[PDB]
This record gives structure tokens, sequence and C-alpha cells, in this order.
């Protein structure tokens, strides 16, 4: 009787649990191949200028990783030189020649001092003469924003996995005839493959604002999630997007992201650059996926452990 | 007697499967640490121009995931100005200039409406007047083939793998002071440590058309699996190398692989440049790592759970 | 009696080794988001010349992968052009016109051969003539070393992991308004929270010679381990940094890290370049996070599976 009872408590407690809820029946690949080809569109305008994709999407690959330049401080006409060096290095400003001593090379710095000391670029100040790429940005910079229309940019992000063990690959594009994706707009349900995102949507969807992101910049993580059940249609594996900052913002001392990259000329022969230091939002498409089907292997190991257990609490039953 | 029989078919299972086979008595560390080193060799040569690695293969470090330019779109003598806009832009047709408005900024456009209407560049038609980069690429680019000698490029892929677990380092390329990796051909049997492939190779062994990946572009991986067993000599743990193409090729709209990147010139002070679109064949490199040692733990625990399910095995023959 | 005495001392085992060490009572994510934001400072001078970060760092975007150029081979004043082929290419050296035939294009040379034979760069040799990027790297090239200054850079890596099961989410610099991280130094113990990092200190703690590897080049891990308890308070999880070469030296052919980029000028309107081989280090920041956070499923399953075995070390002990 009890004994009865207890092994239909036992063996349904099993059987539901165990398999139907933690699919301990299915062998699992915790982890896919991922193929990500990103395509940033959208031109944004300064004072008479036109900034197109090559000039902000920084690499320009087309991969995972990608950085949108929202604001930058380009020093033009840079040349190996004489030049005072930035007020803001330590023991830059002197007073008279011997407050400067010769090859001194600050790694913080910006060149080799000369042993001088020379005016500065906004005066009255004096600040030690130094030889290197002049003249030095913190002197002679303009600040440029460029991301008044990059809210309104797009980015499509073509993804494609793989499951080794189970031969499964699905990509996140229909195969459709039509120009759906010449017209079409992402949406969780409605448009879920189309993956044409707005940067101000992706903003939004992390909870940031555009402004203070496109001063400071910073990095917003992309993340696919493919959780596919291959035991059913392939048209249930589909992918899960999220949106979230991934570098901190309460931190006044790691907040923010910033690159510097020059453009090389040469005017009369003499190598000349453009120094620029770009402020922008880094977008970094992170893909993530499981993936369990069928096996009857897990199904008779799981199996005989339910047995096992199911034994015990009989024999406890008695005792 | 039966039970003495049922105790030899029990442990006979345990042992010969659980640990024989499922390596139960193994501790394993899924996921290395690895360094992936390319470099691609291989010169072609389109009508009167020699191409080399700097030009085609974008990025140059030399990581896991580089582009190898087969075909470029390149436009020439690019400047902020005024041009006709592309045809493909919507609303770019236009009869007068009351069909063109002042200020409009598209962002899958080309630059900035001047509020005329100029002649395009092959007549007769018209289209609406913008400030930009100019002339635009829809209307004055010219095609090159660069991947007729692709098939015969080579990439030579240094992989080593680390197991901090097990303190276990091995790499793809053995210690020879002959000029193998001079003289060598990979082959998955005679010559698995001259890892040097050609192109061709990759895209064959991915079954794939290098005339369809070298017109459209597209994703080959280049998988690097290690699967070491280290209660065994190091000898036995060799790579395995697998080639996959990673994006979709039934897919009309998310097929191929291009993107756009430009050079930088300064013509009379003023900032031209050049703008190439590369459709080109993006190699990744994949590795994956699954390494097992032999430690007591495991080997204790699951010759408990064994003994433990030997007993109820038991208790049931009796039940 | 006995079975009382068996039962304490199988509980016993169950609780301590199980629970209170293996931390079965713990769901446990392996494998966090993370976010690396790195930044090369200082400048090294070769002759009559001073390198800043723009010039060695590649690729500039600041990311988990970047090299740091440490010596250079530049051949400036390339165009496209006969030349004498380089001595170290496979039937390049000739006697005579007739050693050479024309249209022959190795794709371990460095141009298409003109069917001629001229002089080489250093006499009294002669080799056969090739068009393409000229004059050849081999013969043409200069060498610079950058490194006598790279041991005294600093690499500022910002890291930010999440656990998204546990909503949990901790970066490497604290959240403090004094000018800590314009005067701190990493230290494992003091400083555990300035990730600014001298690059000679990382190569000491990978144990190898900042000469040799200035030279040859290669590849040193930056590894952060993020083992996180969340039962616990947010100020236990802190990171781990492990410093180590992830390239072979002890082998010759796959010793080093080197790559060819090159810089494009417009001189008298012929596209000329600088191509330039770059011998330096690469650093590499590999990111591991495990954490774990009580749960009352895995308590609950493993406490049945404890109670499971303690009934059959009961039965065993009467058997
Ligand atoms: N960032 C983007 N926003 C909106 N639409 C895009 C974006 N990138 C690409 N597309 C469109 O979606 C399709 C996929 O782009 P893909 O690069 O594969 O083809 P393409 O037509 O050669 O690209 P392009 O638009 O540069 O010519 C193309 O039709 C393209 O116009
Ligand atoms: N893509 C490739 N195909 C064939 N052989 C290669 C390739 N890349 C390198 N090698 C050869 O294999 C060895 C490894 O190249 P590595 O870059 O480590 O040394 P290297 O001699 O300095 O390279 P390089 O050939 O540019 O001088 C070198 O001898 C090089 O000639
Ligand atoms: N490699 C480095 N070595 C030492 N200090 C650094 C390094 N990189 C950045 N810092 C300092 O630590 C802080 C973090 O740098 P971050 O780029 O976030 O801000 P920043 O002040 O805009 O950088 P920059 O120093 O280029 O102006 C800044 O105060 C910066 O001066
Ligand atoms: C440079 O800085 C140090 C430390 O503050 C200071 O002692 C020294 O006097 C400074 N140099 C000169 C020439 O004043
Ligand atoms: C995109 O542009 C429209 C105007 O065409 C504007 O209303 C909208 O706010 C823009 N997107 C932003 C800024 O999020
Ligand atoms: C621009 O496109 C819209 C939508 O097709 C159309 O209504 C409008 O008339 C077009 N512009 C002009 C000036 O025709
Ligand atoms: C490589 O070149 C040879 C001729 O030297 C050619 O026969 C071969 O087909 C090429 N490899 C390709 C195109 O796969
Ligand atoms: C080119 O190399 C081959 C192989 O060594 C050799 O047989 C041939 O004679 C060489 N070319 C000439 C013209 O000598
Ligand atoms: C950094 O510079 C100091 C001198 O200012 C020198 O003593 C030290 O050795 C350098 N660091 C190196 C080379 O590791």
């Amino acid at each position: 009787v009890l004994y009865r009872a207890v092994q239909l408590l036992i063996l349904l407690y099993f059987v539901w649990y165990v398999f139907i809820v933690q699919k301990s029946y299915q062998e699992s690949e915790t982890g896919p191949e991922s193929s990500i080809i990103t395509k940033v569109k959208g031109i944004t305008t300064s004072e008479h200028k036109v900034w197109d994709v090559e000039e902000y999407v920084k690499p320009p690959e087309g991969g995972s990783v990608f950085s949108i330049i929202t604001r930058v401080e380009a020093t033009h006409s840079q040349t190996q030189g004489t030049c005072p060096e930035s007020i803001r290095v330590h023991n830059a400003t002197c007073l008279s020649d011997a407050d400067c001593v010769a090859g001194e090379l600050d790694m913080l710095g910006n060149g080799l001092r000369t042993g001088r000391c020379v005016p500065y670029y906004q005066g009255p100040s004096k600040t030690c003469e130094v030889f290197g790429w002049c003249p030095v940005e913190d002197g002679a910079s303009v600040s440029q924003f460029l991301g008044t229309m990059a809210p309104n940019f797009t980015i499509l992000i073509k993804n494609s996995i793989h499951y080794p063990k189970f031969h499964f690959s699905k990509g996140n594009i229909a195969d459709r005839t039509d120009g759906y994706l010449k017209r079409c707009t992402f949406h969780e349900a409605s448009d879920l493959y189309c993956p044409i995102f707005k940067l101000g949507f992706i903003v939004e969807k992390a909870g940031e604002s555009f402004t203070e992101l496109a001063h400071k910049g910073g990095v917003i993580g992309v993340i696919i999630n493919w959780d596919c059940d291959l035991d059913l249609p392939a048209s249930e594996c589909n992918p899960k997007y999220s949106f979230r900052r991934l570098d901190p913002k309460h931190v006044p001392a790691s907040s923010g992201y910033n690159f510097r990259f020059a453009k090389y000329y040469k005017i009369n022969g003499t190598t000349t650059r453009t120094l620029i230091k770009a402020y922008g939002i880094r977008i970094d498409v992170i893909v993530h996926g499981q993936a369990g089907k069928f096996s009857l292997i897990p199904t008779i190991i799981n199996l005989a452990t339910a047995l096992t257990s199911v034994g015990v609490g009989s024999f406890l039953c008695d005792w």
C-alpha cells in the first residue's frame, strides 16, 4: 500500500522534475561557433563638413567589436620639431632656462626636453621646450561634435551560429526574395529577423543617455542568445537580443571610452600628421548559445539515477 | 548465486562504461588559452598593377580574424564638395530644382542636399545635388579583380594552447633545425605540423567555389581542435583542423562579406581620398580545446556513485 | 550502535566534503561578459626621432589585443616599378637575361618577372628583374630599435565583468575622488585596483627577457581571473592578475611575432608608400571568471544524493 503510494510519488517526482524540467534526457552543447558581420550606415555633419562611415567607424572591417566616433579632438599639421610642452605635464612650467634640464623624457610627456624654456601657446605662462610631434594636442587641438545624427545611424548585424555536435546552423536573416531588409525595422516580435538596429534604439534599450555617451564615450554590448531546443523544429531556435552597457557609469575614473589615431601626410617631403582623439561608442556584439538534443545515453544514465533514489526513498520509508 | 552474478554484471557495467568510456576518472578543463599568429603570403596582379599582402590583408597585425581582399570597387579623387547624388538613393532623381529641398540628410544618402538638381554622371537623367565626399561611389567607381591568384596564396597559422589547471602547453609547429617550414605543405597526416594552408585548399575543404567566394565574398572558419588526454605522452595531444564556411550561402540577403576603407591624401593642401569597397574572404581561426588528466577525487566520487547504484541494483533484484 | 556510528560518519563526510568544499549548494555561471579598454602611454626615441603611442601601438582602438612595436625594418619611397628581385627568392640570381623568363609570379617573390637580369642593390651579384613595389625590402630596408624605453611604457587595462544569471557587475577600478589612478602603481596586494602595468613588469612576471622579446617579438598574456563567491560581500570578488608568455620560446621556427604595414603617400601624383616590418610585443588580455551563488535547487538535489548514498553505505555495512 504505502509502499505503492511511495513508489508513485517518487516516480512522479523523478520523471516530471528531472526529465521534463532539467532536460536530463538531452545531450547539451554550450557555446556555438558564430560569425558576426556588422555594417554601419549614416552620415553626420560638422561645421562645413560631412562625415561618412569610413571616418567614424574604426575599425572598418565589419566585425564583432567596433567604435562609432561621436566627438574628436584633432590636432593638425603635426611634425617632428621643438614646441612648448603641455602645461599639464609635471615639471613643465618654467620661469627660466635653468628650470628645465636637457634630455629628460617623461613617459607621460610629449617629447624630449631641449633644455630651454619657451612661451606657451596661450600666454602669459612658459613651459619647458620639448622635441617631438608638435604642436602638442593640449595646446593646438580643436573639438568637433559629430554625434548629432548618430542616434539615427543604423547597424546591420549578421549572425550565423553552428552546433558541430548537432550539425545545426541558423542565421538571424530569413531567406526572402522581397526587399525586406531594405525597408524593415527591428522589433522583438514582428521583425525579429531584421537585424538592423538604430544606435539610439540600442542606447535607450541599454538605459543610457545619448548626450552623456556621445560626450564621454562608452561601451554598449549587443548580446545575442541562441537558446535552441533541437528536438523541436528549427523555426523554434530564434535569436534573443539584449542591450546593456558594459563599461562603468558610476565610476568617474573608469567611465568613458576614447582612443587616438592619426592621419599621415607628406607636405614638401616632410612627414606631417593629423592627430585625432576620438570619443565614441564602442559596440560589442556578444553571442551566447546553448542547444540540446535528445540522446539515449543521458536518458538511460539519468533513468538509472532515478530508479537508484526511488529505491533508497523506499528503504528509508521502511527505515 | 544470482546475487553474485548480478554483482558481477553491475560492476562490469560500471567499471567499463563509466570509467573507461565516459572518462569519469579524469578532471577536465574545457577551453584553453590560445595564441593565433597568422601571416599571409602571395602577390596578385591587376591591369598594370601588382598587389602585395599589405594591400589585400586587412587588418595587417596578424591575428585570428583577417580578410583577404579579392575584389575592390575604388573611387579616386574624392573631396568635400557638391556632386549629383547616387540615383539609387530615394528621392534622388529630379526634374527641376523645385523637386529637391535644401538641408535634407538621408542616412542612406551620400551627403547634404544643396537644393539644386544637376545632371547625373551618366545622362540623360538628373539627380538632386548633395554636398559631401564627391564624386559618389555609385557614379565614379571602377572594379578590379585581384583574386586570380588568391587560391595560390598561403596562410601560416601559429597556434599555442595552454591548460593552466594542468600546466600543459603545446604548439602546432615542431622544433626542427631543418628548413621544414620553408618547403612543407600541410597534410592531415604526413605534415600535420606544417600549418601553412593554401587559400584554395581551405576553400575546397569548406566545400565552396573560389569564383563565387572571390566575387561576393564570405567567411571561412579555420577550426583547430585540441582534444588532449594528458594521461598519455604529449606526442598524443595533436591539432585537428576543420574548414567550413561560417556565413550563409543559401540566403541572398545575408550572403557575402564586404567593407569600405579609404586612403587619404593631401593634394595642394586639400584633403583627398580614395574610397575602396572591398569584397574578400574573411578567415576566422577558431581554436577549441578539451583536456583531461587523471585525478583521485573524481575517481573516488564516481566509484562511490558506482557502488551506490550497485547496491540499489542488488536490492531491486531482491525486490 | 554501529549503525548509528556509520550514520554519523557518512553524514559528516557528505556534509563537509560535498557542500563545504565542492560547493554543491551553489548554482555556478562559468564565463562572464567582460569589457577590456586598454590605453598605452610612453614615448621612445630613435636617431633624431621621437615615437609616440600612435606610431607603435597597432591596432589603436584600445582593445583586448594590441601590439607594441619595439623594432621596425622600414623601406621608404616604394612605388610600382621595375627593380632587382630579392636575392633570397628562389631562382632570383641570374647570370644573363636568358636565365630569367618573363611572366613568372612567385607567391613568395616580390613581383612579376620582366624577363631581364639587372645588377643587385649590393654588387657584384645580379638578380632577375621584377615589376612591383620597389625597391624590395630585402635590399633597401633600414632597421630602427624603438624599445629602449618600452619597459618604462605603461598599460592601463580597464575591465568590467558581468554575471547575467546573478545580475552582478564589478570593475577593476575603484570609485575614488582622489587622483589615485594618476599616481598609483599596480601591486598584487596594496594597489590591486590600480590596473596600470609597466611593460617591463609584465615581461618580468612572465619570466622573459626584454632584450630577447624586443628583438624577435612575442606574445604575452595578461590573464584576469574573477573567481567570485556571490554569497559573500562584493568586496570579496576581486581580480587576480597573471602574466605569462603565450607563444613558444624554445621553438626557433614558431618563436617571435612580427607584421608588415605601410604608410601611403602621393608625391607628384604617384602613389608612394613606406613599408614597415614591425617586431613587437603583442599584449593579450584574457579574462576568466567563475561565480557561484547559493540556490535551493542544487541544495535539495545534492542533499537527496547525499541521503541516497548514506542509505547504500548503511545497507552494505549490513551486507
Ligand atoms: N547599416 C545598415 N542599415 C540599413 N541597411 C543596411 C545596412 N547595411 C546594409 N544594409 C542593406 O542590407 C543589405 C545587406 O548589406 P550588404 O552589405 O550585405 O549588401 P550591399 O548591398 O552590398 O551593401 P551596401 O548597402 O553597402 O551596398 C543590403 O541591401 C544593404 O543595402
Ligand atoms: N604565409 C606563409 N607561407 C609560407 N611560408 C611562410 C608564411 N609565413 C611565414 N612563412 C615562413 O615560415 C617561417 C615563419 O615565418 P615568421 O614570420 O615566423 O618568420 P620570418 O622569416 O621573419 O617571416 P618572413 O617570411 O616575413 O621573413 C619563416 O621562415 C617564413 O619564411
Ligand atoms: N597607460 C597609462 N598609464 C598611466 N596613466 C594612464 C594611462 N592611460 C590612462 N591613464 C590615466 O588614467 C585615467 C584614465 O584614462 P582615460 O583614458 O580614462 O581618461 P583621460 O584623462 O581622458 O585619458 P588621457 O590621459 O589620454 O587624457 C586618466 O586620468 C589618464 O590620465
Ligand atoms: C621636478 O619634480 C620634482 C618632484 O616634484 C621636484 O623635486 C623637482 O624640483 C622638479 N624639477 C625642477 C627643476 O624644479
Ligand atoms: C531620427 O530622426 C528623426 C527626424 O527625422 C528624429 O525625430 C529622431 O529623434 C531621430 N532619432 C533619435 C535622435 O533618436
Ligand atoms: C520623397 O519621398 C516621399 C515618400 O515617397 C514622397 O512622398 C515625396 O513626394 C518625395 N519628395 C518629393 C519632393 O517628391
Ligand atoms: C596554383 O598555381 C598552379 C600553377 O602554378 C595552378 O595549376 C593551380 O590550380 C593554382 N591553385 C589553384 C588555382 O587552386
Ligand atoms: C628554377 O628552379 C628549378 C628548380 O630548382 C630549376 O630546375 C630551374 O632550372 C630554375 N630556373 C632556371 C632558369 O634555372
Ligand atoms: C625605467 O626608468 C628607470 C630610470 O628612470 C630605470 O632605472 C628603469 O630600469 C626603467 N625600467 C626598466 C628598464 O625596466
